[PDB]
DNA sequence: CGGGCATGCC
DNA sequence: GGGCATGCCCG
């Protein structure tokens, strides 16, 4: 029915994200390109995001992830786990299965499918960072590859993170492009190369 | 438990062939005598010709069915993917969960098994048309070998029975079947592979 | 159909 | 990491 905006917004706690350096191996479980802003992983592996914000949030501040298709004629498509994996039987305990991105860690975390828009996403309390560190990181999850057929059928994704109040009011907001697939530094050192050529 | 896989011609020399299609890349359906096993692509006609010495009784039917060869599966209903079962490929005739349809027939039946869930397509035996010593029928693969969630790349066969009307047999055969996108290059590679 | 390549897997 | 199996796009 409509589109998410996906628009870089620091908003007033400069709200930003970060990811850690991981290198290219062939494989790799996850690694960021910083040249295409782009994540490249493994279905079912540690994704860590990185939160920075500038002053701190108030408390019931949550953090939300929701993907989408990048490409303007899917975008409208709510982007959702293929048959074969939504059927897997690979529950943590709380995602619904049908859901494509995860959060790790968090007794906290809810699921939401949206009665109107019929988006997934996954939302936790936002959290200050520990004592020594300077953001705090999610471990989120994708659930199916890029290529799986009945679902993402090959089609790019964007992550959107927002930061939200209690009543779902936007805060701030930043977004990567996320590639889940067989082998994440291979993928990653063709999509850069690609960018030389 | 598995359904039995014994070639037999039985009384009427019951036997199959196929055509004779080259292994061009993308070959629609190509088969390997020395394999003993049909390459053929996803929804495409896959002739299968139905050679006997003398014509069965009336009400005489063929049937088809897919069973896993390795012995670790063997036990294990061959069905669609998730993902195939849910396409909008419906002929309206055969069940979205089974593998195999057959084409061109208004009298296709399709059956789950009571006991053993196992799915099959059945058609009225027909003598050959004046002219032809053999009956074809035009099977179609509605999954590919390679889809995760149903076969996952393992090796099915299909087995073809000749039945009374009361579903006693009067013949069997069988062939190895690899649904793929490239059905000669496959075959031509596997027929490579088999040589030191 | 199919060269050329994308993308699974070990 | 290499490679090889095996699928898809658009001419
Ligand atoms: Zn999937
Ligand atoms: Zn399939």
């Amino acid at each position: 029915s409509s589109v998410p905006s996906q628009k870089t917004y620091q908003g007033s706690y400069g709200f930003r994200l970060g990811f850690l350096h991981s290198g290219t191996a062939k494989s790799v479980t996850c690694t960021y390109s910083p040249a295409l802003n782009k994540m490249f992983c493994q279905l079912a592996k540690t994704c860590p995001v990185q939160l920075w914000v500038d002053s701190t949030p108030p408390p019931g501040t949550r953090v939300r992830a929701m993907a989408i298709y990048k490409q303007s004629q899917r975008m409208t498509e709510v982007v959702r786990r293929c048959p074969h994996h939504e059927r897997c039987s690979d529950s943590d305990g709380l995602a619904p299965p049908q859901h494509l991105i995860r959060v790790e860690g968090n007794l906290r975390v809810e699921y939401l499918d949206d009665r109107n828009t019929f988006r997934h996403s996954v939302v936790v309390p936002y959290e200050p960072p520990e004592v020594g560190s300077d953001c705090t990181t999610i471990h989120y999850n994708y659930m199916c590859n890029s290529s799986c057929m009945g679902g993402m059928n090959r089609s790019p994704i964007l992550t959107i993170i927002t930061l939200e109040d209690s009543s779902g009011n936007l805060l701030g907001r930043n977004s990567f492009e996320v590639r889940v697939c067989a082998c994440p530094g291979r993928d990653r050192r063709t999509e850069e190369e690609n960018l030389r050529k």
